[PDB]
């Protein structure tokens, strides 16, 4: 029982941006974060030690950075945003390409695997795989009947989409019908997940669940009654099969309204491990690349850093403004979190 708080000589509060920070992300092949603001830019951080790139979306009303995504190669960084935009920006911070606008607001945009599709979701109720050499629109999915919350890929031509309309489609590039349709929760559903191995897909909901699906069933494989409150996040260790830690245990984590955070072994279908120590909601957790680390943060102003093995309390770090989003650098040795008040903050965990 000793203290894990990270000193301030190992925290680097960025400050720069002008208001809330909702998201952030570090670069695949280098230690650059790149951050996102509800005062319209995104801004890359050079944290290397062998320095701020501005990215102007556009302080501009409701042009708010929404999201954000490397490719794999880490060349280039897509954003979306408020005014329904998805862009495509160069690690050094120019905007290449427009590809084009959602109807207002983007909630979510990721890659695909192969770094030549964007996925992106709006709250118009649609999906749109866009063309990343060419810039432009490949094809919309007006599936939904209310806003589309959150995507996930499950190969490179094949997603996972799910929406207030408490419904999940799993779409294919090429054809105009949704191969599947997830029905169960009861409420939005607010992020889904595809395991390492694409086979099963996790989502969870206001309406409290976490749940697993399987393209082979129509009924959810596993409904966990997993917090007391809304479930806001869910991720996948990066563990089993089919990824670099293959004999490691496969682990869901999710954390909700009521903060607290929970990992499970979905396949027997139990908890691992509650961890309690957040004292207002959780809005983002993050496995290490290894998996054996667990970061989570909070609007109680903490990130804290929790051993996937024990559910120990590892490191932790007091911030000055309500986290927004946490994530994990190449190495697993930072965490970056993006936070209420404007600031990032780069956490060495060495």
């Amino acid at each position: 029982d000793g203290d894990v708080e990270i000193p301030p000589n190992k925290a680097v509060v960025l400050r720069g941006h002008e208001s809330e920070v909702f998201i952030c992300a570090w670069n695949p092949v280098s230690d650059l974060l790149a951050s996102g603001s509800g005062d319209s830019t995104a801004r890359i951080w050079n944290l290397s030690e062998n320095t701020q790139l501005v990215l102007r979306h556009c302080v501009p009303s409701n042009k708010d950075v929404t999201s954000l995504d490397w490719n794999s190669e880490g060349t280039l960084l897509a954003t979306g945003s408020y005014d329904g935009f998805a862009r495509i920006w160069t690690k050094d911070g120019n905007l290449a390409s427009t590809l084009g606008q959602h109807k207002g607001p983007i909630f979510a945009l990721k890659w695909n695997k192969k770094g030549n599709f964007i996925l992106s979701a709006g709250v118009d109720k649609t999906t749109i795989i866009w063309d990343a050499h060419t810039g432009e629109a490949k094809q919309q999915f007006p599936f939904h009947s209310a806003p589309a919350l959150d995507v996930d890929w499950q190969s490179n031509n094949t997603f996972a989409s799910c929406s207030t309309d408490m419904c999940i489609h799993v779409c294919k590039l090429g054809q105009d019908r949704p191969i599947k349709t997830f029905q169960g929760h009861t409420n939005e559903v607010n992020a889904i997940k595809w395991d390492p191995t694409g086979n099963l897909l996790a989502s969870c909901s206001d309406d409290m669940t976490l749940k697993i699906w399987s393209m082979k069933q129509d009924n959810c494989v596993h409904d966990l009654q997993a917090h007391n409150k809304e479930i806001y996040t869910i991720k996948w260790s990066p563990t089993g099969p089919g990824t670099n830690n293959p004999n490691a245990n496969l682990m869901l984590a999710s954390a909700s309204f009521d903060s607290t955070v929970r990992l499970w072994d979905v396949d027997r279908g139990i908890c691992i491990h509650t961890m309690t120590k957040h004292q207002e909601p959780v809005y983002s957790v993050a496995f290490s690349p290894d998996g054996r680390y667990l970061a989570s943060g909070s609007f109680d102003k903490c990130v804290h850093i929790w051993n996937t093995q024990t559910g120990a309390l590892v490191h932790s770090y007091r911030g000055t403004g309500g986290i927004f989003e946490v994530c994990w650098n190449a190495a697993g040795d930072k965490v970056g979190a993006s936070a209420s008040d404007g600031s990032v903050c780069v956490l060495d965990l060495r």
